[PDB]
């Protein structure tokens, strides 16, 4: 039934608006211009020392960190979505929190996507924008961290999915039985048909013009699995390189495979 | 009129038995009896045995913490069927939800419970009262007030039709902290209080003021809340599991 499938995507995008304060809605309102939620914008060292002032170590070990900071709210915020998601949390609890382990990078490369456009991400709920050169222009190895999320970001975005779309995809990256170490992988597939079944009406129901949405979305985690694998090399040169430099625990957990 | 509350008490009494695996009824079926006896857990071999068959206080303790969250998203899908909850502001639900499952959760709790002991994993097991209160400090006295409360609930013998108004009179609560619009909420309340009166008239015509009694142990749910986050407080003094269970 169609009305179930609906229901179940209707509740998915409700748990979605609760759990993320920053939507793709809001932070395309704010990209694009529709006064009041003007960013202050940091293309530079000096931007960088203002944003200080009106927006909430080393330069680019202290934007580094603050990154890592983010992830470690947004995987707060992924952790308490995945609750909502209908039997998630009935699953063995190894296996949730295997899912979660291999899920939350994949989820947080989606979203962070919605932040951003060809020249910028949104930071700091919305109230800033750091560039793409900026980034780019940070000191190696932290020079490169960012380029290949926009270079994901760009693409993702020409799909141009809304909120309510994305509610339903990043149900069915957790829900994935392919996850190594998975005790039990038939209760987990069975929830992904669901919601694949729920994703591929949504898809045709919000975009009845786009052709084989719900293929060309599917092959996008291809592209996020290949951004979570390279981001892993990069953290691993980091960590040698600045020996100083520390890591938050939970992001290290995850981390280890 | 009349029709409207009884539609209402049968639309969360359907929505109810949806949600709640468990039903009070099947519950006191299986501790009266009537197939297979539950499991019983009454000593520590019991336990060992009973995790083959379905610290020790660690342990037992982070049980009933897994079965909380499950009960968390029971709880939620049963308030999105009540009648106005999900036009509320988002806000409000969210907020709603977050101070109203601690008192639901104990007062279905108390459905699982006699003054001897509570079904767990869905009523395949049994632990007993005793068993929980031999339990080390400050593990020990985490159950037993749960227990006193449930044997004085249960004196009501209310049934699931009865609780599935009475849950969502819970939820409707207009005094919890932070709360948007406080209208709109209250003005849902009045209504599914309305219906669980009528409900009690009609399901209860000896009972007398059950309603007044009912509403009474609210008092006593939330002294128990109250005590609970107390416990939890000094239990915080002894990765990503932390995160889920929050
Ligand atoms: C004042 C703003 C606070 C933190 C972000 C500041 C600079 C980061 C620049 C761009 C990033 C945009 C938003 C922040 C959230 C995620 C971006 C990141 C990503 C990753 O590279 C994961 C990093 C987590 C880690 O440190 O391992
Ligand atoms: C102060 C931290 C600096 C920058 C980001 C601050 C807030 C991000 C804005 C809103 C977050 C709330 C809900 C939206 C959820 C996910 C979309 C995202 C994001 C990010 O902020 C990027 C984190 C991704 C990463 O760490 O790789
Ligand atoms: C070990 C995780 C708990 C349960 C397994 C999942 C589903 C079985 C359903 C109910 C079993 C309930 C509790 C078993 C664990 C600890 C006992 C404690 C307490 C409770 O029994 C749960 C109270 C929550 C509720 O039923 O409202």
């Amino acid at each position: 039934e169609s009305a179930d499938l609906r229901a179940l995507a209707k509740h998915l995008y409700d748990s979605y608006i609760k759990s993320f304060p920053l939507t793709k809605a809001k932070a395309r309102a704010i990209l694009t211009g529709k006064t009041d939620k003007s960013p202050f914008v940091i293309y530079d060292m000096n931007s960088l020392m203002m944003g200080e002032d009106k927006i909430k170590k080393e330069v680019a070990i202290r934007i580094f960190q603050g990154c890592q900071f983010r992830s470690v709210e947004a995987v707060q915020e992924i952790t308490e979505y995945a609750k909502s998601i209908p039997g998630f949390v009935n699953l063995d609890l190894n296996d949730q929190v295997t899912l979660l382990k291999y899920g939350v990078h994949e989820i947080i490369y989606t979203m962070l996507a919605s932040l951003m456009n060809k020249d910028g991400v949104l930071i700091s709920e919305g109230q800033g924008f750091m560039t793409r050169e900026f980034l780019k222009s940070l000191r190696k190895p932290f020079g490169d961290f960012m380029e290949p999320k926009f270079e994901f970001a760009v693409k993702f975005n020409a799909l141009e999915l809304d909120d309510s779309d994305l509610a339903i995809f990043i149900a069915v990256i957790i829900l994935s039985g392919d996850r190594p170490g998975l005790l039990n992988v038939k209760p987990i597939e069975d929830i992904q048909d669901n919601l694949l079944q729920a994703l591929e009406l949504q898809l045709k129901l919000n975009h009845p013009e786009s052709s084989q949405l719900f293929a060309k979305l599917l092959q996008k985690m291809t592209d996020l699995r290949q951004i979570v694998t390279e981001h892993v090399q990069l953290l691993q040169v980091i960590k040698k390189t600045e020996t100083d430099m520390s890591l938050h625990p939970l992001l290290q957990e995850i981390y280890k495979d």
